[PDB]
């Protein structure tokens, strides 16, 4: 009698997805599986109980699934448990680019970058670079007050020359939570310059 589970002990869920945790056996003939949070709170998934697996399906992903989940299966009198940290994170779309006017050598260009949806926000630094050089960078510190989406945005403004002439602007997003790759730290967005002269 073995207990099993996909994933083996955490899953980096994105808000308003569909995911689905398993628990199986092997060993067994006719396990029961029940599952709970390590607060005993509600599940806001469906369990669904099929011959020797159980599948707790979250769906859409909200705040309230940001907990170890804990499976258990009894084996006749025997039980065994295993637990699945569900970490939860928002990063939906990629940056957007907003421009004050088109860039005309010698004239001030504002330029605006906005990632919406985000979180944690906290962990989110945003790069705004011309060429491969940074331009600015943006923290968010100021430590998150509670639970929610948020746009955030860097601004800046300065005068384009002749020679950026086909250099790629680039609006990069990186947000700090502990990588499950297949899950990107980074989103970004890139205009390519078409610098005009001034007759």
């Amino acid at each position: 009698f073995k207990i099993e589970t996909t994933p083996e002990s955490r899953y980096l869920a994105q808000i308003g997805d569909s995911v689905s945790l398993t628990c199986s056996t092997t060993g067994c003939e006719s396990p029961f599986f029940s599952w709970r949070t390590q607060i005993d709170s509600p599940l806001n998934g469906k369990v669904t109980n099929e011959g020797t697996t159980s599948t707790l399906t979250m769906n859409p992903v909200s705040f309230g699934n940001e907990h170890s989940y804990l499976c258990t299966a009894t084996c006749e009198s025997r039980k065994l448990e295993k637990g699945i940290q569900v970490e939860i994170y928002s990063f939906p779309k990629d940056p957007e680019i907003h421009l004050s006017g088109p860039l005309e050598a010698g004239k001030p260009i504002t330029v605006k970058c906005s990632v919406a949806d985000v979180y944690p926000f906290d962990r989110l630094e945003i790069d705004l670079l011309k060429g491969d050089h940074l331009m600015k960078s943006q923290e968010f510190l100021e430590d998150a007050d509670r639970k929610s989406l948020e746009t955030k945005s860097l601004e800046v403004t300065f005068t384009p020359v002749i020679e950026d002439i086909g250099k790629v602007l680039v609006c990069r997003a990186k947000l700090h939570i502990d990588e499950m790759d297949s899950v990107p730290t980074v989103r970004q967005a890139v205009k390519e310059l078409q610098v005009y002269i001034s007759p």
